């Protein structure tokens, strides 16, 4: 918890296009809602030149799909990535072929956790979806939510 | 879909208290908030003499845990039951052995579907959670939910 993040990664090679397939987490409530704190859908991914990776993503917030740009600071761990606000909180990238999928979980540090799917093409990946899975029995997830094709090509999926 | 039924089923046998460990929908809005359609929180099962099934459930009601009696008529088909009102609901019984789990299927017919993974005990069942998740990879469910065994004691999950 968790213990698992990607040895060899190449942050720069994780940039574009990416949409968030599947969403995991510890507590209902983190995923619950529209509005919910860890519902957020993933756009696209911005590493800048210096390591650090910046990113694009929709929150339904206040009745309305809203746009955000988050910035996640590199560590000394190339899988591992701090986000200020208020609670030290990181993101740790667990696993990807950069090419297909990506698996990354946000926790606080430290107690709560949030997992995505993350897939380049608005298509079921069964076998991405299956190494989530896989990812996922390590941990203590209680809410799981999946997307259809449609619902991916929507403003908050939708 | 759903294409598992027990075989052999003696309904008189799941008489008694039950609680809803796991809930699984194909659709998200089916559980997704405390009052979504289908997030409802088994109590008891008491089939009727001539084999009907009552079930005493809550749902979460206008800002409210409410209580809930529904019954449900047998079918020609033992593990299989109706639920008037309105759409032709059907319950299945995929799968129990009584003493400590019991798998069921809610499915309108004829598209939309929720199903549930019941335990007589406030305790994670690992063993009855494998096998709920085995008989839904034959499903098209995109949202899941579980609870701890402090929830589980609680009205509405709460
Ligand atoms: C390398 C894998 C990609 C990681 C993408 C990480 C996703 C974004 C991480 C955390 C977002 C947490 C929610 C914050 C939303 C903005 C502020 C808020 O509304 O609370
Ligand atoms: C034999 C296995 C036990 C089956 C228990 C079935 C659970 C109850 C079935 C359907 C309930 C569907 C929701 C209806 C809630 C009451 C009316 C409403 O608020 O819409």
């Amino acid at each position: 918890i968790v213990t698992q993040t990607m040895k060899g990664l190449d942050i720069q090679k994780v940039a574009g296009t990416w949409y968030s397939l599947a969403m995991a987490a510890s507590d209902i409530s983190l995923l619950d809602a529209q509005s919910a704190p860890l519902r957020v859908y993933v756009e696209e991914l911005k590493p800048t030149p210096e390591g650090d990776l910046e990113i694009l993503l929709q929150k339904w917030e206040n009745g309305e799909c809203a746009q955000k740009k988050i910035i996640a600071e590199k560590t000394k761990i190339p899988a591992v990535f701090k986000i200020d606000a208020l609670n030290e909180n990181k993101v740790l990238v667990l696993d990807t072929d950069y090419k297909k999928y990506l698996l990354f979980c946000m926790e606080n540090s430290a107690q709560s956790l949030a997992c995505q799917c993350l897939v380049r093409t608005p298509e079921v990946d069964d076998e991405a979806l299956e190494k989530f899975d896989k990812a996922l029995k390590a941990l203590p997830m209680h809410i799981r939510l999946s997307f259809n094709p449609t619902q991916l090509e929507e403003q908050c999926h939708i």
